[PDB]
């Protein structure tokens, strides 16, 4: 099949790039980094991240993989002294669930595709926005941000802000709270909030429209916003799994103990 | 069709529930506590998880309707104005997913359902547990206690032990830690944890063998026990709904304002 | 006495400055805005944080008094139908401890007095620093930032980041994280830490060495940055208090009802 | 000079004692158990807090010296390989505050002292108590507990409850909620508090009278409670040191690494 190989840059996932495309050449494989397959990752979970964005346009095409070059990965769970186990078994398909994510303007649309997480915060003023959910009013919001993160997201800046760990066979999303103000005029729920598909989430500006919004690695200062919708996609990533791997293991190695 | 109302027992309660079954008296209605096929709770969220425990071995059979005579509850949601409103139209219903706990003894098993949570706590020493999840050992806890909550019982216990509001359509139980130990030698994950149907979260003793467990307003001191089984379960509550109060309209109500 | 009065700017607090400076004009009072023996804030707590700048380099010489027009204020603690009445009454002083930082350049040194909080973030990209506590290596923190609050702080920017509401005749400094990174590789103490008077605090950075260092409403990026110095300062603010308005009182009011 | 020693029970700490002892024999030493002058505890954290309440009638004639056998300990800071050294040696005084706790019953009074912390839960049913600070009430506290610490006990309990790291050289006590109900009807300042000497905070029961009461180790059920008095006590524990461990360090090896 056609296949691709992305590496972190440096000296161990570069020559581990070359040694695995050595062992696809003893095969019936092509190397394609336009219209691949299958999507290799050789470094660590922001490698991955890039990878992943680099070919938004064709999901349903393409299994990715991930080797950890450095520590292990939530992303990226292969070590490299097995890649020439996973050259030869080069399997059934898993899917994650995404969030998608879209920034209107005063006076064009703009959407995106998070695998992680998509924050929004002010433009270095304060931040106010208005929370909708479903068309119906639910809080106004006075703090650093917000934070809605994919199940495998959870794990990420999500934790961080007191968020719970969620599996990733629950098509859902979760919104934390970035140090938000609560005294006797100004309040919020102050829990991270799990919403199903088909849920909308809208923030709306009280006063200044210019916000930094990020999604995943990427952060872009958007000026004259309108609104910014979440919603669980309808667009899902399709991982190549060789063996049982699962999730709360995974997360015991990342945090516990490995 | 078949029905029965109880009371909370208070003066306020109990001539709003005489006063129903005399409008019911007009209809083709039968009180019956034994098989109703619909069950009104007056009074407040406790009353209700009365109610449901009442009847738990039907309730595929019954559609509970609650109607709050104090302050607004999660589960009375119709307001004492409005019973004559009610009768009359006495519709659709809507299901919200339970909690199975089954408790194991050394040398006959017990199971439970809860519709809030389902709570462990030491029987006056310390607590410490092994938490294993899908037979695969997660962590040692070392705490007060751990508390598994379903999607409707997140803004209950859960929420005062930092875990996440989730949406009830979503089948899935959420784990929350109460005073957990951590430093050099104890550790735990910290955050709440979120599982799906068909996942099972087994608590394990250490030592003592004694444990305080509740479920919903129970609480009943176990003794020789091997094992707690943690698992979404097949059955669910109906509601019967006449018209629409959304999950985080009635959230918006009840923790920001009313 | 020699005095002053800052204005919020509004309709509201600028003809009630000038209606006090009329009922001043009846006793033995000189307005005068270089060197003030009072100087009245009427507004809200940034009105008064922006007085307190105004007059750091004379703190010692100046009763701080804060009327607050809008809502509730910490600082200022005086409604304006007794503005007249305080006019009259201009008693004894009250001190509040203050926040010294220090900023240090490679190749001018630059110091800084805050009475709420000093912060520090990133210029952008990641942000991680070595923690050193009075020259021993505490921790290394990877996350969005920290927070050095004074005691009358803690219940600002310090209570949104989960710390502890602290009683200002306390001569202390506290410390909190902002969304720290905590897995098998990274990891800081996550709980607030408060300090005494004489410990110092330092903050190195380990590869980008551009910050957003901000000191109550200020906030300016310092470029070349080695390090970061946090110590209770030997300089004090003093109030002038009329009638008792205990701090637990006012924190009471502010947060839990009035 | 008049000593004694205690030990943890187990074969390792018991023959630590009889050699220490056997050492001590070689100088001018008296093992005297009913007034000594130097207090050794052999053991762990709970061994010392042992040795604490067995002694504490003469708190202000006693230095106490921890000896861990197990892990580190916060209070038992000296490793079994230098007890020979420490024989020797056998210096400057440092001393750690304490807290006191009163309380009344309905139709005699009782006093006690806690090194670690005190803490107030309910005999079964719910809790609620008003929480009253300088005779000003405060707050109405619906929850599990409440838990009142020294400086030195804030990395203990407190520390998993979200308080603050405090430093022992300040004069305070810190109180912290367990799981604390907030709602529309229901408010708590849900912060730790940190109150200075001389300051009291009482809790005043509002329906049960009955409450589980712990003081460090040790817990007991009273009966026909009327108030519970917290205050930084008068008295202090005086502990022998020998060479510089600072605080910090020590909550840097017990948490963060060493
Ligand atoms: N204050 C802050 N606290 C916490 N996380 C914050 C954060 N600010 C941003 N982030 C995060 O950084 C992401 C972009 O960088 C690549 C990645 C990843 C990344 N993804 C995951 C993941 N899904 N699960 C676990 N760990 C992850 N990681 C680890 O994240 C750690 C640090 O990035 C490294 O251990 C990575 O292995 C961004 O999408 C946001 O999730
Ligand atoms: N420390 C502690 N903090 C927080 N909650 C704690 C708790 N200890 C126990 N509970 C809870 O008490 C439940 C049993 O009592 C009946 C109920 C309910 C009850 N259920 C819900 C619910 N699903 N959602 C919101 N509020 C609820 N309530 C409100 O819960 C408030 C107090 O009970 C009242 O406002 C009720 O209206 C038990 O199942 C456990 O969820
Ligand atoms: N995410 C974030 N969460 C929480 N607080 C954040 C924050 N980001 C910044 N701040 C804060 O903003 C301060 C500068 O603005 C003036 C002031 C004050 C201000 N000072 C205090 C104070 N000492 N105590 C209580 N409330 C205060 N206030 C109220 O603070 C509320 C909002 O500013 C208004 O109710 C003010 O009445 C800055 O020093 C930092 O403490
Ligand atoms: N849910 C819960 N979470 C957290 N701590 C809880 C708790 N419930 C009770 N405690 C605590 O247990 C104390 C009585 O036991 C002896 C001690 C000590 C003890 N004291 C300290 C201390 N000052 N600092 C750090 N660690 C300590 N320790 C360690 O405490 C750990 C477990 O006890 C062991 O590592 C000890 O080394 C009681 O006073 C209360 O502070």
């Amino acid at each position: 099949m056609k296949y691709m190989i992305t590496s972190k840059g440096d000296e161990k996932s570069d020559l581990l790039r070359l040694n695995m495309i050595a062992g696809f050449g003893e095969y019936d494989m092509e190397y394609d980094d336009v219209e691949p397959e299958i999507v290799i990752s050789i470094g660590g979970d922001g490698t991955f991240l890039s990878a992943f964005h680099q070919y938004e346009e064709r999901l349903d095409e393409i299994a990715f993989i991930g080797i950890h070059t450095g520590h292990l990965g939530f992303y990226a769970d292969w070590r490299p002294a097995e890649a020439d186990k996973l050259v030869k078994l080069l399997y059934q398909k898993v899917s994650y669930p995404l969030l998608k994510t879209t920034v209107k303007y005063g006076i064009k649309e703009a959407t995106y595709l998070a695998l992680n997480e998509s924050t929004v915060k002010s433009s270095g003023g304060p931040f106010v926005v208005d929370v909708v959910i479903n068309d119906i009013h639910f809080e106004r919001f006075r703090g650093d941000g917000l934070c809605m993160s994919t199940p495998s997201g959870t794990t990420a800046y999500n934790k961080s802000l007191g968020g719970a760990l969620m599996h990733p066979s629950i098509e859902a999303m979760q919104l934390t709270e970035m140090a938000s103000i609560n005294n006797r005029v100004y309040r919020t729920i102050g829990s991270p909030l799990v919403f199903p598909k088909h849920h909308v989430v809208s923030l709306q500006p009280v006063n200044d429209k210019d916000f930094q919004i990020s999604v995943d690695h990427l952060s872009i200062l958007h000026r004259d916003v309108q609104e910014i919708r979440y919603e669980v996609s309808a667009k899902k990533i399709h991982f190549a799994r060789f063996r049982s791997f699962p999730f709360w293991r995974r997360v015991h190695d990342s945090f516990i103990e490995d």
